């Protein structure tokens, strides 16, 4: 079910976080300028950073679906789940204890990102933008998009202000 917000999008895939809110892997995404789920540049707003991508449309896209958190990262320790699909329709969670930040270049420039390592009981290059998930108690929580893996090591690209300031 939270399977169906994930979604092809440009070179990758993409995430719905709530019915007016996509996110995406930034270097798989449409060219700046592309007409999205039938929707024109105007429609809808683009922020940035680093390689997380975020869409906000005005009216909602996908009016089936519920809000679902959206936190900058984890915790360390936090044992994830990447949803990674592939064209097949496969869906594999991928179990990842989360990690501290690490850069890695990708295409043009260094991004910037929490690590993580894949779990034992891998990716592949075009699940770029699969969501980082995790149960926070009764809840799903997405904490950032699928950008690269290394021999076992993921990036994942993050996003959000947290509610509390200091």
């Amino acid at each position: 079910s939270i399977w169906s917000r994930v979604v092809q999008f440009g070179t990758g895939w993409g995430f719905w976080v709530s019915g007016h809110v996509f996110i995406t892997a930034k270097h798989v995404a449409p060219p700046k300028g592309t007409e999205i789920f039938g929707r024109k540049p105007g429609d809808f707003t683009v922020t940035s950073s680093g390689d997380f991508l975020k869409y906000y449309f005005t009216s909602a896209v996908r009016p089936d679906i519920p809000a679902m958190v959206l936190e900058n990262g984890c915790q360390e320790g936090v044992v994830a789940s990447v949803l990674v699909k592939r064209a097949s329709g496969e869906m594999l969670a991928l179990a990842v204890r989360m990690g501290s930040q690490a850069a890695i270049k990708i295409g043009s420039a260094v991004v910037h990102g929490q690590t993580g390592m894949l779990l034992t009981g891998g990716t592949i290059p075009g699940d770029a933008g699969c969501p980082y998930v995790y149960k926070k108690g009764n809840t799903w929580v997405v904490i950032g998009v699928h950008v690269a893996a290394t021999g076992n090591t993921v990036i994942a690209a993050t996003h959000g202000e947290p509610t509390l300031e200091a």
